[PDB]
């Protein structure tokens, strides 16, 4: 019986994903989809806000897309509780989050463009957000996509726990690189081998270097360390151990740094087995340390018997120790994907219509 | 500025540890307590509904408690959003969850015999709090305490995940025995020694047979399996293997059944260095197997990389293995004690009263 509007603006997979599981959706709370962006310059949408037939929106008329100032006071004049899906990474949408909160738009968002900018923009959403009539901002997505990772980290703080350490492997194609080079075993596998096979394989991008340099990692750091306390400025802002090797950052074609790459598998081979001759393995870790204040994103030695150290394939991590949690609470699973990710959103997006709803 | 009203029903050390969290909460909703009763017999509530000093109500006049009839008719006369949190393990205010959905309360516990009973009493809860006007029922800290397991397993089957394989260590005190007893080395170390230390070590209670007879463990699993879908009719539909000899069984003293229990310290040490033999750790999960459309909870063979075969004492774990989780959704992490179980109590009542609140 209770219904709010919504208003899909995505692209990808991931998009595709998250229209087909809402259009399967059996929810008591009801969605009434009233604009929805296909691509970047079309999307569909009625004057009289007529729902969105989410089984043809592909060979439904569509218009030109609705400027962002103009989709709220398009959203506004519905005279109904909305919530805004950003399925993107658009910076420039991501910058619209204030005007969208303001308006009493809600957001769900795997985007993380927003909360791993300036600490400003972080403080100025949730401050709009917990403002009277502000929009809620629910992003579970962003770190470890559909995994239960910010909102039971939220319920810590807010209950009043303490954390004081938060380690994880927040990057699927970087957790397969490391699963497949160092295990507790000899192994002569090669680091450029792996990244090759990785590339074809689909977990790095057809440059490998946009994933290699550890940045997009440490955006997800930066945002549990800002949930957690750790109020970081900026990605920038602290250490990043970039994979890509100094000499080949200048290389502008891909093809160029995949050749020159391999002549630094014996810098990576002696690493590992030097790491192995003290009965440890590699990983490429994000680590929020309240105790040594630090927040830092590079590779790290872990035991055998870590939880860290038998991580199978792509699998995403994260340990969160506190007050309450001596021992730490421990999250894995596969922190990527087109249906996992929109596993996140839509969960996200029930959430706030059972609150704004009616 | 909006805020709800609350009933605290509570004993021992849970719910003095559920008051001073929510004493210390800084929520953007507010939260009056109306009703506490301390005691079986004692509970300080006002004509006027008055607020409780939670800093002070163990020095409050106190009146006679109020029926669960009678509370009810209490707490619906203001006509205000209503919580009642039960932190009991009784039976008699379980019985009555019906009764208070019906009317409009909404139910925040870690109390699972309504959910661990016949699954007709399932039913008839979540259909009155489905029903209009009915009050929500939050239950996070009845599987695994304040650990994110019933949350994120409700949001899959929410969203159309279609689960498969649910496996778990859900009892803290069957975890430390099975893990200082089964390892990948060799150990002479006997059931008995291992069961004496959790005797009087507060691990196990006053009987032990009390903690493993696995029937505790069978009521999570009942929770777990439910809401994935497996509709099990109650903790006694399918095997529970007791780890209490049957013989010993027909004792009436705890310490009785210790000392006649090492008769089968040597079957256990046949059944653990056979699994050796293996390279199997034994273990005491519970498991919810669609595919095979059987629940169990008893002892199991797992291998040395399984996650299952390196636990940080008493920590539990759960595995949700889906159809978007090929490798499963692994939680794992400190599965009781009053803060952390309070906490799981307080994320709960936070949550209701974010969606009812006026």
């Amino acid at each position: 019986s209770k219904s709010v509007n919504v208003a899909i603006i995505g692209a990808g997979v991931v998009s595709s994903a998250f229209i087909n599981q809402l259009a399967n959706l059996k929810a008591p709370v009801a969605f009434k989809v009233v604009y929805l962006a296909r691509s970047s310059k079309e999307a569909v949408f009625s004057k009289d806000y007529s729902a969105v037939d989410l089984k043809n929106y592909k060979t439904a008329p569509a218009q030109a897309v609705l400027p962002l100032d103009e989709l709220t006071s398009y959203l506004t004049a519905a005279k109904r509780p909305t919530i805004l899906v950003d399925n993107t990474s658009n910076s420039s949408i991501a910058d619209f989050y204030p005007k969208f909160v303001e308006a009493g738009i809600s957001i769900a968002t795997p985007n993380k463009k927003a909360f791993s900018s300036d600490l400003a923009t972080w403080n100025d959403i949730f401050k709009k957000s917990a403002a009277a009539n502000g929009g809620l901002v629910y992003h579970e997505a962003t770190v470890g996509a559909g995994l239960p990772i910010i909102g039971p980290l939220r319920d810590l703080v807010l209950t009043g726990d303490k954390v004081e350490k938060i380690e994880g492997i927040l990057s699927g194609s970087l957790s397969y690189v490391f699963n497949t080079l160092s295990t507790s075993e000899k192994s002569d596998k090669k680091f450029s081998d792996v990244v090759k096979v990785a590339k074809d394989l689909g977990y790095l991008e057809r440059d490998p270097r946009d994933d290699l340099n550890g940045m997009d990692f440490a955006r997800k750091v930066t945002i549990l360390a800002r949930i957690a306390g750790f109020e970081v400025e900026s990605p920038n802002s602290f250490a990043v151990d970039s994979l890509v090797p100094q000499p080949l950052e200048s290389l502008a074609t891909g093809a160029e740094f995949l050749e020159k790459l391999p002549e630094y598998d014996n810098d990576f081979q002696k690493r590992k087995d030097d790491a192995l001759a003290e009965n440890k393995v590699l990983r490429y870790v994000g680590q929020v340390d309240f105790k040594a204040n630090k927040v830092s994103v590079g590779i790290a030695k872990y035991d055998f018997d870590h939880p860290f150290a038998s991580l199978k394939g792509s699998d995403n991590v994260v340990s969160i120790k506190t007050e309450r949690y001596p021992n730490p609470l421990i999250i894995q699973g596969a922190g990527a994907g087109a249906e996992v990710t929109a596993h996140g959103v839509l969960a996200d997006a029930i959430k706030i219509a059972e609150r704004i709803a009616n």
